[PDB]
């Protein structure tokens, strides 16, 4: 038995339906009883912030039910200030027990068109991060099943608590899954995108940029998935599995790269095409304002039984033992939370 509290559709011929997703979400009574919204096929040009607990979105189809907006970090607001990376997100989850099923979420910022602009073009944006989905510190127990996330730089921003992505597609270029959250991915296609603006022999991107606090047990955990290239034009050895993001953070002694954000990315039983070269380093600014490099060997970067042409085993690519791999089951990673749909 499954029923819908609200329905969103493009057609007025449907009857008693909402025109926008934002309106349907707003219609929900205040509180924490489950609220389930069906979204019929269509492209909904909307930006959403979810603050109600126990809210659930179900699209008619992943292929056809799309929530999309174009916003880069460097896009300017009315007051002339930048949106910033967090602010660029098409969908922001700032509530508990959210789920989305069978829908696509896009940031439509045209990264390649931006990069193709002449350097003197005042409309050419430097802050090119453009988040599709952001799970915030106030997000915990967020479940995404049969969902497609589309972007280039910084597609998926996972912060705070636990999120679970299942039967999913996620595309991007630089740091397209990033943040300090506990985020588990199962049976997902992670799609590395072509970079027209990157010279032959240089790096096109990085799948992950975890900022997991050293005291947090689990960061980004990718299981039973497929690490694939968008096209044959994506060069061999052009993509890193991860680099360590140490976010600029305000401390008592100033604002600089967080020393204790020693990120975790673990791949288990995941296929990898030959666009993958391994792990990489990442730079930030230290407490003195100097460049500081954070190295993959000092970070929590591991694989277990990778396969496909990108799955090389070497001293630069640490491997889990069977015993260690058993620590990365859904039960262990998500703890007392069992992701369920309404
Ligand atoms: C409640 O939340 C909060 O606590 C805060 O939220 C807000 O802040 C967040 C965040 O917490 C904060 O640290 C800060 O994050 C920024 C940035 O927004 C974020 O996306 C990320 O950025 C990294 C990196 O630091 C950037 O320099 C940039 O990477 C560049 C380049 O863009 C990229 O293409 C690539 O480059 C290629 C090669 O790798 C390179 O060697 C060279 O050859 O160039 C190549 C090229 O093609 O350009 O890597 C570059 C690089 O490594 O520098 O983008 C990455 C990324 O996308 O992940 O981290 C920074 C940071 O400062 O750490 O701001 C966030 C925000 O939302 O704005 C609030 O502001 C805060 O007050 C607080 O509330």
């Amino acid at each position: 038995a499954t029923t819908y509290n609200a329905v969103v559709s493009k057609s007025s011929s449907d009857g008693k339906t909402f025109k926008t997703i934002a309106d349907a979400i707003a219609s929900a009574p205040a509180g924490s009883t489950p609220f389930v919204i069906l979204i019929k096929n269509g492209v909904y040009n909307e930006r959403l912030t979810i603050t109600r607990n126990n809210l659930h979105l179900k699209g008619e189809s992943r292929n056809g039910a799309v929530i999309a907006a174009a916003t880069a970090a460097g896009t300017l607001k009315s007051d002339g200030s930048k949106w910033g990376t967090a602010g660029s997100s098409t969908i922001t989850i700032s509530a508990k027990d959210f789920s989305a099923q069978s829908l696509t979420i896009r940031n439509d910022f045209d990264f390649p068109a931006n990069q193709a602009k002449s350097d003197s073009d005042s409309s050419k944006i430097k802050d090119t991060q453009a988040v599709a989905l952001y799970v915030t510190k106030s997000g915990d127990r967020a479940y995404f099943k049969d969902v497609s996330l589309v972007g280039y730089q910084d597609t998926l921003y996972v912060s705070g608590g636990r999120s679970f992505f299942s039967d999913c597609r996620i595309s991007g270029t630089v740091d397209f899954i990033f943040g300090d959250g506990t985020a588990l991915f199962n049976n997902c296609d992670l799609v590395s995108r072509y970079r027209a603006d990157v010279k032959s022999g240089n790096v096109s991107g990085y799948l992950t940029a975890p900022s997991t606090n050293i005291n947090q047990k689990y960061g980004l955990v990718i299981t039973n998935s497929r690490v694939i290239r968008e096209s044959d034009s994506v060069p061999a050895k052009s993509y890193g599995l991860g680099r360590p993001w140490h976010p600029t953070t305000t401390f008592s002694d100033g604002r600089y790269a967080d020393p204790n954000a020693i990120g975790q990315t673990v791949f288990l039983n995941t296929s990898m095409d030959n666009h993958i070269y391994g792990w990489d380093k990442m730079s930030g600014k230290d407490k003195n304002g100097n460049t500081i490099w954070f190295n993959p060997e000092d970070s929590r970067f591991f694989e277990y039984k990778s396969y496909g042409a990108g799955a090389t085993v070497s001293k630069d690519r640490r491997q889990l033992t069977d015993a260690q791999a058993a620590e990365y089951t859904q039960s262990k990673v998500l703890g007392d939370w069992t992701p369920t749909l309404p």
